[PDB]
């Protein structure tokens, strides 16, 4: 069973990084496990670890034959030796605190089926490469993050004329949080969206339409999904299909903090209660400005990879939100507004690259 008569080498797809003023940066592979499968059976496996980044793997021992597949998992915390293909493809990941320090940002890739010949085989190497069997020439293997990213590129406040005498908001004093974030996902599949109904929040807020509180849904605090506001600050998150169930479950990025009076002091009575009962803030004066990420609605403008919201989170996309606040927020960011929130959004959607080096 252990005898081999071939090696496989491959190149990983990489690109020019032009990510600059954002915390959530492009991918760098520091740990990679490459496997060769013949149907369900793992016929080769090699793990490499390089702090400087991995862009190719050479000389993986394996067995010649038809219809082999290269399966890759990177930046991971799994034990993969000997697993069947079914086992590997059933692996999940979950959002954890270390993900927000860019640790265990799982990446995967999988080739189409190809023939391995005896001797030295090369997958995704350049055209004309010296080989006993060159496959996928000029198309390196795509090994990509399972996580997406959501961040604020910027938040500005320009209170509309009707609110200028009544309210102010200071983003420098604010926090940001993810709401209605899927807890888990698959790591292989046409879509990574899991059928669990488990979600996370960075800050507890009142139940509304978007809150996962229907039968079988769970909704738990994850403190790593809140941070202070700063330009480019945000969160790694997982795939989600917003309309998978009977009620919408949009992943939300929100900024929240004190709704102040026109002079930047706390609201006092009666202005405080006027604002609370209008739905703007809670008893402490806290107001929320939610953005439904990649939602088709609410006047949101999109550029980059898309110009229309898709009502989902897709792996390896960085959703960079520029928010303009023009009025008081809401005390219930997990409800839709009856008319329209006092905010405008432009969102640049940029896929991450694997940094070339
Ligand atoms: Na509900």
């Amino acid at each position: 069973v252990v005898e081999t008569n071939a090696t496989v080498s491959f190149i990983i797809k990489s690109g020019e990084s032009r990510a600059v003023g954002d915390d959530l940066t492009d991918a760098k592979i520091t740990k990679l496990t490459a496997m060769v499968y013949a149907g369900q059976v793992q016929e080769g496996i090699k793990t490499v670890e390089e702090d400087g980044g991995v862009l190719k793997v050479e000389g993986i021992p394996c067995k010649s034959g038809a219809n082999r597949v290269l399966v890759v998992v990177a930046n991971h915390n799994y034990e993969l030796t000997g697993k069947s293909l079914n086992e590997v493809e059933a692996l999940t990941t979950s959002l954890t605190a270390e993900n927000q320090n860019a640790k265990n940002l799982i990446m995967t890739g999988k080739s189409a089926a190809f023939t391995i010949k005896p001797g030295s085989n090369h997958y995704g190497y350049p055209g004309g490469t010296a080989s006993d069997n060159l496959v996928s020439a000029g198309t390196p293997l795509a090994v990509t993050r399972v996580h997406a990213g959501i961040s604020f590129a910027g938040v500005e406040v320009n209170m509309a004329t009707q609110y200028q005498n009544y309210y102010s908001f200071k983003p420098a004093d604010a926090k940001i949080a993810a709401l209605v974030a899927k807890k888990d996902s698959k790591i292989f599949g046409n879509s990574l969206v899991s059928n669990t109904n488990a979600y996370l929040y960075g800050v507890q807020t009142p139940a509304g339409l978007y809150t996962p509180d229907a039968a079988g849904e769970t909704y738990e605090l994850e403190a790593s999904l809140n941070t202070n506001y700063a330009v480019g600050a945000g969160f790694y998150v997982l795939e989600s299909k917003y309309d998978a169930s009977n009620e919408l479950r949009p992943t939300i990025l929100c900024i929240y903090g004190k709704l102040l009076d026109k002079d930047g002091n706390p609201l006092t009575e009666p202005a405080l209660t006027d604002a609370i009962n209008a739905g703007f803030c809670d008893g402490d004066g806290t107001t929320y400005y939610p953005v439904l990420v990649n939602y088709d609605g609410n006047g949101y403008i999109y550029s980059g990879a898309i110009t229309q919201g898709q009502n989902k989170i897709v792996r390896n996309n960085h959703y960079k939100i520029s928010l303009n606040i023009t009025g008081p927020g809401t005390n219930t960011p997990e409800n839709p507004q009856p008319v329209q929130a006092n905010l405008n959004v432009t969102c640049q959607v940029t896929p991450w690259v694997v940094v070339n080096q």
